[PDB]
């Protein structure tokens, strides 16, 4: 039991794929999916936000009432808003216009301002725009997600034990690259841990502060549609209603286990599912 | 760890809500009155449903009903059926959802991925013909299936037992009643003088057993909209809109024992979350 909303965060499921496995059961090549749509907004993004909140709360960066500035995509800003309504912080997020209207809805029901930036450019566009408004206002306080490294050890400290107490035998980490921050704080745990572990990232086909090359195995880009297919197959299959990203997720760790599955290899491969579909299915993506 | 999703289902956290609370810490004014939330919506498909929906189907298989293939058909305002669509769709079975026609898209969007067929409708007794008709069909029933109290019995009542034993009050939606039978006649059965309260919308079904509750409160949809939103402001749990409700009632009760000078430890169903409500217009800014 917790005393707050906040402290029901992380210690996620972890779930055998049984069905959607090259062999559950040569030697087997197993999928896991790490559910982090388990957590307080329903995103792993709970992880790196109140991490980065509690961090500047320390550190005296925050004081009562401040307000707090992020560019976002849409899960990080839910994330702080959700804290920022705990905490007695206010929010203004940047976000691009060509965003789903799910996540403008839970922006505005959390109470945070939105500031809807050009889709053209995209993240870079939202940062951009973030740093133009916190040079217009200094006393508005940007956690910064893509160079904090709260976001990072929320994972090193979070993520990657968790996966090694449920998975010892794990071969592979598999997660989208965003900020960074999941494959960086639970790859680095994870390689120290695991001889010879395997970190791969998934991105969608500027380099944040966050981000050290050397953490990663290999990087794959992955198209839309093969995405949204193999996110709808994961549903068919296992029953899981992921977001987007896990659909490209899945497509590099099923990548990754077809070749542990040819050459003969034992493979253990966790996946993240970072959020679930409910704040896509405005897109059309699983009609 | 798990090696299905239907594994990773129940356990669900206990928060506790120190904004909302009519008194969270002992003081000169008297004793805490406490509210904790019981987090459904950490559920394989998002509700408290999964709970009794993968037992009545894994009961119906253990009793020798279902053959592969076989067509299961419930009457469902939606979390049944998407709980029963996602098992289905695991275990080979076709769903087909009778269900009212005023109820959210996102409702139907969620079982037409998990591939159940809707028939729209008075939805039970739709379905009760239909299941006369096609006697090959199973229909589990929710409002008379024993194994939807069970999940409850077995599964709800004795983990809030576990996170909450100084627990004084129990409130939770009435609906089939499998919430609150199951989870109140558990609790009246372990905890001397433990309260067990409805929360209803202002027939009968067979699982219903009148002397579990001992208090019922009516909540009409404006107060129920306004608690829901209430929450999310104040504890950050975007709930959907029977917490509302379930919340105006544990609020009440709380009121109460706060007047009276009495401890309360009050708990809470919070039964889905608000995404599939979104679309009614209930949670705009
Ligand atoms: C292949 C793929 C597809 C989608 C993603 N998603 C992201 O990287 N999301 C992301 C990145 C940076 C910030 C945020 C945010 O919620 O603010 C989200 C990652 C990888
Ligand atoms: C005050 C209040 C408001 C809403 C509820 N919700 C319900 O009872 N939901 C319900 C009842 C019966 C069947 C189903 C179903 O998912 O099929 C849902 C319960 C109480
Ligand atoms: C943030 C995010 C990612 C990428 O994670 P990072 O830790 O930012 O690299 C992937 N998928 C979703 C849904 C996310 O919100
Ligand atoms: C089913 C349900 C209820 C009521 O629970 P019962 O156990 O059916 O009485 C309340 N709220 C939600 C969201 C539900 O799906």
């Amino acid at each position: 039991r917790y005393d707050s909303l906040l402290q029901a965060l992380g210690n996620t499921p972890l779930v055998g794929l049984q069905r959607l496995s090259p062999r559950w059961d040569g030697p087997h090549v197993r999928l896991w999916a790490k559910l982090e749509d388990r957590n307080p907004t329903g995103s792993i993004k709970d992880r790196p936000a109140v991490r980065m909140i509690e961090q500047a709360e320390a550190d005296g960066l925050l004081r009562p009432g401040a307000t707090i500035l992020e560019p976002t995509s849409g899960n990080t800003g839910i994330s702080l808003a959700m804290a920022a309504r705990l905490k007695g912080y206010r929010l203004i997020c940047v976000m691009p216009e060509n965003t789903s209207v799910e996540r403008r809805q839970l922006l505005e029901l959390y109470g945070a301002q939105i500031i809807f930036s050009a889709a053209e450019g995209g993240s870079n566009t939202a940062v951009a725009t973030a740093k133009e408004l916190a040079a217009t206002n200094p006393s508005w306080v940007m956690l910064y997600q893509y160079g904090n490294p709260a976001n990072t050890d929320s994972h090193y400290c979070g993520t990657g034990p968790e996966l090694l107490a449920d998975l010892p035998e794990i071969t592979h980490f598999v997660a989208g690259l965003g900020t960074t921050g999941t494959l960086m704080g639970t790859g680095r745990f994870l390689r120290e841990h695991v001889a010879n572990v395997k970190i791969v990232a998934a991105e969608p086909r500027f380099v944040p502060e966050l981000y050290d090359p050397e953490i990663l195995t290999a990087r794959y880009s992955v198209g839309a549609v093969d995405a949204v297919r193999r996110t709808r197959e994961l549903v068919h299959t296992e029953g899981i209603f992921a977001g987007i990203s896990t659909g490209a997720v899945l497509h590099a760790a099923l990548g990754v286990g077809a070749g542990a599955l040819a050459a003969g290899e034992r493979a253990d491969i966790a996946l993240v599912v970072a959020d679930a579909g409910w704040k896509y299915l405005s897109t059309g993506a699983y009609a």
